[PDB]
Order: C-alpha cells, then sequence, then structure tokens
C-alpha cells in the first residue's frame, strides 16, 4: 500500500557536459519545491511524497550526478563534486526562489546551498540530516562496525564496490518495514556494475565522524551555525528510534532552531520516506501555504 511505482516522465538537462535526470511535475511556473535525495537513493525516494505537493506546486527532483538515471562521469564523487553539479543544475533550470525538501547528503547539499543563497530559500523541510558526529561512541552500535569498515580504503571498497554492500545491506537495514523486491530493484538499478559504485563508497567516507574528513566537518559546522541563526521556516520530520536524528536530538532542535515545527512520523530509521510517506507528504502540503 506504499506505492512501488514511479509514474513520472523523465526529464534531462545538460549540466557541465553531463545529462542529469529529474522529475518535473505540477504547475509549470511559480515557486518550486526542490527535492534532494541522499545516499544511496535517487528521486525514487520521493515518489510517494511528490503527489501530495504537486497539486499546488511545481515539484523538481533531480538524481544527483552519478546516481539514479543521471550520467556517470569518471569523478571522485567527493561531496564537493556533488555541490558543483547541483549548483549548476539549479542554474540550468534558471530556478530563483525555492522551497527545499531534503534528506541525508541531500540535506548537506540543501543546507550548504541555502547558507550560500539565503535570500532564495522560502522554507526547508528536512529529515535524518547530516550533523557532525563527535565520536564513534554516538554512532548506533547496530551499524557501528559496518560503517567503520565502510570507511577504509581496503575492506570498505571490497564491501561497497565489489560486494554492493551499501545497496544489498545498509539500504534495507535503514528502513523499518521490509522493502519489496520491486523497490529494491529500482534502487539497485543505477549500481548493477561494480564500476558504477564509486559514489556509494566515497559518500560514507565523507561523513563528519570524529573530526574527519576535516573539510566536511568545518563545512557542516558552518551550515549548522547558519541554521541556528536563520529565521527560515523549518519542518523537521523524525522517527523512532531514528538513526541520524534520534527523538532526543529532534526535541533539542525544536528549541534551538528558530521557526522550527517538528513532526513525529512513528517508527523510523534512516529512510523515513519508506516508512510513512503519507504523513510526510500531507504535512508538507499543510505547511506550504503558510510560507507565501
Ligand atoms: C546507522 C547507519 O545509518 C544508515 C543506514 C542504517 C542505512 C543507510 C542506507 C545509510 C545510513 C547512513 N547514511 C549515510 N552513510 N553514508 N551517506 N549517508
Amino acid at each position: 500500500e506504499i506505492g512501488t511505482g514511479f509514474p513520472f516522465d523523465p526529464h534531462y538537462v545538460e549540466v557541465l557536459g553531463e545529462r542529469m535526470h529529474y522529475v518535473d511535475v505540477g504547475p509549470r511556473d511559480g515557486t518550486p519545491v526542490l527535492f534532494l535525495h541522499g545516499n544511496p537513493t535517487s528521486s525514487y525516494l520521493w515518489r510517494n511524497i511528490i503527489p501530495h505537493v504537486a497539486p499546488s506546486h511545481r515539484c523538481i527532483a533531480p538524481d544527483l550526478i552519478g546516481m539514479g538515471k543521471s550520467d556517470k562521469p569518471d569523478l571522485d564523487y567527493f561531496f564537493d563534486d556533488h555541490v558543483r553539479y547541483l549548483d549548476a543544475f539549479i542554474e540550468a533550470l534558471g530556478l530563483e526562489e525555492v522551497v527545499l525538501v531534503i534528506h541525508d547528503w541531500g540535506s548537506a547539499l540543501g543546507f550548504h546551498w541555502a547558507k550560500r543563497n539565503p535570500e532564495r530559500v522560502k522554507g526547508i523541510a528536512c529529515m535524518e540530516f547530516i550533523r557532525p558526529i563527535p565520536t564513534w561512541d554516538e554512532w548506533p552500535e547496530f551499524a557501528r562496525e559496518t560503517f567503520q569498515a565502510f570507511r577504509t580504503a581496503d575492506v570498505g571498497r571490497e564491501l561497497i564496490i565489489d560486494q554492493n554492500a551499501f545497496i544489498e545491506g545498509a539500504l534495507p537495514m535503514g528502513v523499518v518495514r521490509p522493502l519489496t523486491e520491486v523497490e529494491m530493484d529500482h534502487y539497485r538499478e543505477p549500481f548493477l556494475k561494480p564500476v558504477d559504485r564509486e559514489p556509494l563508497w566515497r559518500f560514507p567516507n565523507e561523513l563528519p565522524i570524529a573530526g574527519e574528513p576535516a573539510n566536511i566537518v568545518a563545512l557542516v559546522e558552518a551550515y549548522m551555525n547558519w541554521l541556528h541563526q536563520s529565521p527560515v521556516p523549518k519542518l523537521l520530520f523524525w522517527g523512532t528510534p531514528g538513526v541520524l536524528i534520534p527523538p532526543a536530538e529532534a526535541a533539542r532542535l525544536a528549541e534551538s532552531l528558530p521557526n522550527c515545527k517538528t513532526v513525529d512520523i512513528g517508527p523510523g530509521l534512516f529512510l523515513l520516506q519508506e516508512d510513512n510517506p503519507d504523513l510526510i507528504g500531507s504535512e508538507i502540503a499543510r505547511w506550504l501555504p503558510g510560507l507565501a
């Protein structure tokens, strides 16, 4: 009863010499809602959320470079590669003011973009977003050994690239209900060839955990500082027990982030969109009219 289909016409735009695929539905003009997915997903992640928003608002949901149906350039796929390509995607569409609905590395992208263009963002809805993790102590045990293994050049690449462990292992573990084979196949699709799994490996290696990578730590601290100061309307979805944003961190953020409404989505881990897309979509639709 959670839709497995992806009923959106493909759109492609030429960005820095590569084609990037994106969803584009709703009204053809006006403030768009920009959906940014993270690892190891694609615009597919928003398939059940978009239909709640698209009646009233243009919806745009790109596949990040090297992911989903986007082209696969021979890049190192650092977070900085993702920044360059998303910045260029936004301009290629000539987007002006936007609302962001962001998740995971998409949240790192969203917040980083919002910090650099504060006058162009009308609101931010986020869930399970990237914040600095001071120590492995704070990383949930059930996945601690796994992610520490991910974050090596030898064992980590063997797991993620050669064994597709991020897709076959971490993905379904990040969802409370069991993903169906049909859903898994949509998610496996961009990564059928081991060669195409570079971004899947570099991404966990970019997580700001115990002060490394230093450049990502400083960058994520900068947008966290910007968030605690910014009057931008915020909608924060959180699950129980959650992974990146546990119930107690949500509660704190509700107080320390200005203009921040929170929504309890019930049981949830990493991919909150795969556990309760109905409430996330409906709560976004309810939130939008209050923006403008
Ligand atoms: C407990 C670990 O949580 C995760 C779980 C449980 C599943 C997935 C797919 C991802 C993560 C982590 N998020 C992530 N790793 N690299 N880029 N984003």
